[PDB]
DNA sequence: TAGACCAGGAC
DNA sequence: CCTGGCT
């Protein structure tokens, strides 16, 4: 899931678990548990805690309990559902939190790429995987000034800058390409080559793009006509990822 | 800072 | 070979 989807999950999952008390935690693929390393410790510490909240940080979900925070990354295929303890589990269910009311929070992940870290709440933000995460794209903390300051300090591409989680939190490939298109900037441009007016336009489109999705011009459209100028959208490789852009609209 | 690395299986 | 985030 991308940031906007994770936010949707955060928003809808919360009412379904808030105020529920954990009675058991069952783990069927321990490698998903990253901290504590020992999955039995992970399971033992959660038992008895009540769910008090659910926040999002980039693409990470942060379940807030009484004493601990559970940091969860879905990666590709991770998904959460709330259902009855009386019904059979669906396939690829790897972690289940059982509540005292007979309902369960189930984690499914065909890829088994997702991760879970538990820490005392007060230290979750200074530990992996949250420790170095950049500001929320939709928050005041992520401003043109902040982007500009990171821009003029690096030699790498503007796309690579935007994909850097330390620069801005959870800005996916899709939204990087779309935002660059809307800002009229080639993904291959050196971040330092961007003008004050460009970084400002980029910031504005970043916020608008992710903001609209939370509440496609180029991504996956290669071969197809640009929606603004009719030029065939191109796809190459930039900073490891597939990169989509209009050779005419973007400079 | 550029890749390499890696979670696990898919075709 | 697909993909976000240690050498
Ligand atoms: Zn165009």
């Amino acid at each position: 899931p991308e940031l906007p989807e994770v936010e949707t999950i955060r928003r809808t999952l919360l009412p379904l678990i808030v105020g529920k008390t954990i009675e058991d935690v069952r783990i069927f693929w321990p490698n998903i548990i990253r901290h504590p390393r020992d999955s039995e410790a992970f399971a033992a510490r959660m038992i008895g805690q009540t769910v008090r909240g659910l926040e999002r940080r980039g693409k990470f979900l942060k379940f807030l309990l009484d004493r601990d925070a559970l940091i969860s990354h879905l990666r590709m295929e991770g998904r959460y559902a709330v259902a009855s303890a009386l019904e059979p589990l669906e396939p690829h269910t790897h972690v289940v939190f059982c509540f005292t009311d007979g309902s369960e929070l189930r984690y499914r992940d065909v890829a088994k790429f997702g991760t879970m870290h538990v820490y005392a709440k007060e230290e979750a933000d200074r530990r992996p995987p949250l420790a170095e995460l950049g500001p929320e794209p939709l928050s005041p903390a992520f401003s043109p000034a902040v982007l500009a300051e990171r821009a003029v300090k690096t030699k790498r591409s503007v796309k690579a800058l935007l994909l850097d989680c330390t620069v801005v939190a959870g800005f996916g490939n899709i939204y990087v390409d779309e935002s660059l298109f809307r800002a009229g900037i080639l993904p291959g441009r050196p971040a330092a080559s961007l003008s004050s007016k460009e970084i400002e336009r980029l910031h504005e489109e970043m916020v608008a793009t992710i903001g609209e999705a939370v509440m496609l011009y180029v991504y996956g459209r290669q071969g197809n006509p640009c929606k603004r100028c009719g030029t065939p959208i191109e796809k190459t490789v930039v900073a490891g990822r597939g990169t989509h852009y209009c050779p005419r609209c973007q400079r």
